[PDB]
């Protein structure tokens, strides 16, 4: 249905992250690896291949202050992201996985058609359950945004607005028309580039 697209996605995981799970750096990278392997699944149809062009752990100190409020949060990772880690590497999109629950109980959050910008073209997701696939799910329906996807308003989707207790891992045709339409009004210029 749709042409050939890449996402060379970045990850970061916080210090929160490290605290989380103990100081052990290798047990998250296995988290995030599994995650990107489902967020690999759930993309397939789309037409879309993502891979994992790399991950930082904050194991020190955060890099950006990192604080309950996500809209403030993602906007001091992205301008971090423009300025700094895309010094060090291309990459299309960087998400920040953090430990710390969000002051609205959400779960994530993302900027709507931002994929490819240098300062837009990221997502935040929280490590919201001990289900790795639970979690990729999110970081999935935050990509969505990133890729002009808007709310399944299907309620088992990955577009839905809310987090069921049984999500699928199918996009709805709503969701894929958005993504079409994104292709056609947008179609960003990093996602054509194959690893
Ligand atoms: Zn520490
Ligand atoms: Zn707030
Ligand atoms: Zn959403
Ligand atoms: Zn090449």
């Amino acid at each position: 249905r749709f042409p050939q697209r890449y996402v060379m996605l970045a990850i970061v995981a916080d210090h929160g992250m490290v605290t989380k799970y103990s100081g052990n750096s290798s047990a998250i990278t296995t988290r995030v690896h599994q995650m990107v392997s489902h967020v690999t699944e759930m993309y397939s149809p789309l037409n879309i291949a993502t891979t994992l062009s790399l991950l930082r752990i904050w194991s020190s100190k955060d890099l950006i202050t990192v604080q309950s409020d996500s809209s403030v949060t993602l906007g001091s990772f992205g301008d971090w992201r423009k300025v700094v880690l895309l010094s060090q590497q291309a990459h299309d999109c960087a998400f920040l996985n953090t430990a710390t629950a969000l002051d609205d109980s959400t779960i994530g959050l993302a900027y709507s058609n931002g994929m490819c910008d240098p300062k837009f073209s990221v997502g935040l997701v929280q490590d919201h359950s001990s289900n790795v696939f639970m979690v990729a799910v999110t970081m999935t329906h935050e990509l969505g945004h990133n890729l002009g996807m808007a709310h399944d308003e299907c309620s088992s989707c990955i577009m839905s607005p809310a987090a069921s207790s049984g999500p699928s891992k199918l996009f709805s045709d709503c969701s894929k028309d958005d993504y079409q339409t994104f292709l056609t009004n947008t179609n960003p210029q990093c996602i054509l580039n194959a690893p």
